[PDB]
């Protein structure tokens, strides 16, 4: 029975904000070998980058002047089709 | 040699999305025990909800009536505070072919 070498690193699961990484070795000829089959450590520790994408911009409307509206949406996230921007609401009321 | 009882799993790594859970044993009496002192174990392998934050909303203006318009932001996060609302941009201006034969 004898240990053979660790392996290469595996893929990290997340590419920022914390992911894990596993080596592993394999013991021969015994189910019961001296040490660890696996082990786990830490990768990609760097934070996320911020995306920051911008809603549609709201319909002019005078103050002639005109102005008009718009926001934007920021996320700590690594792949840009996780934030998204939802539908336009509109609330009216009257004045007199 | 002898395998002490398996400990507490800890806290999981992820709170969504996947993350490792971790137990620790010790050995006794001995420095070469058959195992290992340490097991890890898949935790919170849910997706990850998805957030929802609305932007303030826009001054009234008149269409008398008056309306205002507000957008929403929806990202999959772990965190809440992770996800934020910017700035209000705001875009301003001031405001016929004769044929005379
Ligand atoms: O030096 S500062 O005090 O201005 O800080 C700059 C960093 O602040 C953020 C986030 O705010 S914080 O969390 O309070 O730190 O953003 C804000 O400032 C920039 C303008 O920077 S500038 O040098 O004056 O040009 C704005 O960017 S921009 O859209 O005007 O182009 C941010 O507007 S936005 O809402 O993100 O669209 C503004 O955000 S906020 O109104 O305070 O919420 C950081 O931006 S972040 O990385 O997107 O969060 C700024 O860091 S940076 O490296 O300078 O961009
Ligand atoms: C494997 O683990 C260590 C070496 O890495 C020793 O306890 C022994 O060689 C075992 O087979
Ligand atoms: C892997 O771990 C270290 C090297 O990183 C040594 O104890 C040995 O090479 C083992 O296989
Ligand atoms: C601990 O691990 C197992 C028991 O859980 C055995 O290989 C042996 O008792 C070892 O000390
Ligand atoms: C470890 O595994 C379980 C507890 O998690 C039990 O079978 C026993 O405590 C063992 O040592």
């Amino acid at each position: 029975m004898f240990w053979t070498g660790w392996g290469p690193w595996e893929r990290c699961t997340a590419q920022c904000g914390g992911g894990i990484q596993a080596r592993r070795r394999i013991c021969e000829n015994g189910p019961d070998c001296a040490g660890c089959n696996v082990e786990y450590q830490s990768c990609n520790t760097n934070p996320c980058p911020e995306l920051k994408k911008t809603t549609p911009w709201t319909p002019w409307t005078p103050v002639h002047y005109e102005q008009r509206f718009r926001y934007t949406c920021k996320a700590r996230l690594a792949d840009p089709n996780l934030l998204e921007v939802g539908r336009q609401r509109i609330e009216m009321r009257y004045c007199s």
